[PDB]
RNA sequence: GGGAUCUGUCACCCCAUUGAUCGCCAGUGGCUGAUCUGGCUGGCUAGGCGGGUCCC
């Protein structure tokens, strides 16, 4: 089953260890 | 050479587009391409590399 639909949202956000 | 702490950089996942902005072509239309905020008191007792300091 396919699906269409992105919450197109960032994903970085600690941008550090 | 190892371990611990800190910093920088890089790669992802979840919720809120049903919230917001930009560009192009035509009147209703079409197009992820890019950008924004909040939750790090969600995950480094998930990963890699460099530098400084301490200890051996």
């Amino acid at each position: 089953g396919i699906s269409y639909g992105r919450k197109k949202r960032k994903h970085r956000r600690r941008a550090h260890q």
